[PDB]
């Protein structure tokens, strides 16, 4: 919504190259042990927390830097590497905040979060990016329009 | 099929009431017009899943208890020669309040997935308003977005 999109700012919480587990490899369509990138970001609008964003990037995009991610969006970084999004599959759910989430998002302990599980695909059906995101629902909701 | 759990529905409330300014605005009618409120509990097998709430405009305010026993709301609207063309949905999350936690068999203050829905027909007439909440361990909203 309007407030969330007003003044987007990002702080990187984690940026870590790691060996893809068989599970992660299968989801990305790559090989187990491949060098993939885990990123975790706190997204704000100005000083107001909005979301915690988590992604896995496959080896082709594992050189996305921490600085790129605090200066611009994930898709700015991906676009500079020739990515063209064709399909985004998203599953929207909800859950309680756990661990440090309520502190990072400045909400109540055990308070509700909106969740997104995301798989983004290019035109050849290859996985661009896997997302697992959570949003404070007073700052962000998902809007859709279906036409029969 | 052996592991499938069939959807179940029971009617909690079915009453004609005067449209508030907000409801009238959303339906495209006059404040105070006679609208139908329907509330239902939807379950999956034996497990409560969703509290469904709908408002129907005067044209459709005769949907009966009997037709809600025999089919859903859209079966009833189909009987009236009404077919859905457009659905706008807003997906959020919040805490369960009041009898919501006992209706859904969850914790008081536990998270709920929410949807606000406006359904329109091919003439752009609002057919139905929905305001639903779901146990998020039993239900998620799946979406696919295809870039052109």
């Amino acid at each position: 919504l309007k407030n969330a999109n007003l003044d987007p700012k990002t702080r990187v919480l984690e940026h870590r190259l790691l060996a893809a587990s068989s599970a992660i490899a299968e989801k990305l369509g790559v090989s187990a042990g491949d060098e993939v990138l885990l990123i975790r970001r706190l997204r704000s609008t100005g000083d107001i927390p909005v979301a915690i964003l988590e992604n896995y990037l496959p080896p082709a995009f594992n050189d996305v830097s921490l600085d790129e991610l605090e200066k611009g969006g994930l898709y700015d970084a991906l676009r500079s590497r020739g990515v063209v999004l064709k399909i985004a599959n998203q599953k929207i759910g909800a859950r309680r905040a756990v661990g440090e989430e309520s502190t990072l998002l400045d909400i109540e302990d055990g308070g509700p979060l909106l969740t997104v599980e995301r798989v983004a695909l290019d035109n050849s059906g290859q996985v661009i990016e896997l997302g697992s995101h959570c949003y404070r629902p007073d700052m962000y909701n998902f809007e859709t329009t279906l036409v029969a």
